[PDB]
């Protein structure tokens, strides 16, 4: 599983992540948290993003 | 895990959110209520909105 | 289980529903009946709708 | 379930249907076959649609 | 039980298809393979294209 | 199933893919890792698509 390390890295690293929707919405922030179906990312509020509506999570530097 | 405390707390504290469908329509109003398909977002009315069409959950200020 | 009731409460009372599509587009009539995937709209015609379609549903008063 | 009698109908009745995708394109056409995934939509030639694609079954005159 | 004979006679007669996508795109070619969750496309190159992303499946002439 | 085999060529092969999103962005890099929900695929920086979100995965070259 790729997945849970992936987004723990980015969330340890407190990086600047682009997350793309299904629809071409470009959503921007650090991962706080995430669970199986949902993640939070911290902006100048917590935003809740379901993970069904995620089609790409882009860091903005290597890790 | 993260997606029911998370929406259980825009309840308890009656906090205006906005859901984001998948679509790109943006959504108003107080959580009422949800379970694990649908949100009841109250309003003018209360409206039944399926997870499955949500990208983003936004509370208009922190918790 | 809110999805159930919700429904339930708007066909007994045969309210004026709007369900709106995940593409935008919003029908409209009385919820007939509905299974775990579709729901019966009628209007002029029945239509079966596929609540994996269905991003919204709004009553078109309180109830 | 209220698919199968639903689309059951409107095969034995040999019905004109529009069946309207998530997309917003409608197709139409008599429905020829069906499943739990697909619905073989018979016009010059017989397509298969995925139901997960399909928002909404409009038979052209009542059932 | 319709889909797998379906493709199989697409597969079989090596007919011209159009899959159309739920996003509206259109991709031709030959049906090289599939199993239960994609369907591997010939052209230039051969293509997994994903069930779920597929709307139709429209052969170019009968079969 | 036919899957793991053909992501795992491109894989190996190391083989420029284009993966094409739900949304119509076309997706460019090598296939680094992938698992049963998502594909890394390797670019500038490794980004975690979902296959859920994925259209069609095409090489850039036959394999």
């Amino acid at each position: 599983s790729l997945q849970d390390p992936f987004l723990n890295a980015l969330r340890r690293e407190r990086v600047p992540v682009s997350i793309y929707l299904v629809n071409g919405i470009k959503l921007q922030g650090q991962i706080e948290s995430f669970d199986q179906f949902v993640i939070l990312l911290k902006n100048t509020v917590s935003q809740m993003v379901y993970k069904h509506a995620i089609s790409t999570v882009v860091p903005s530097r290597p890790v």
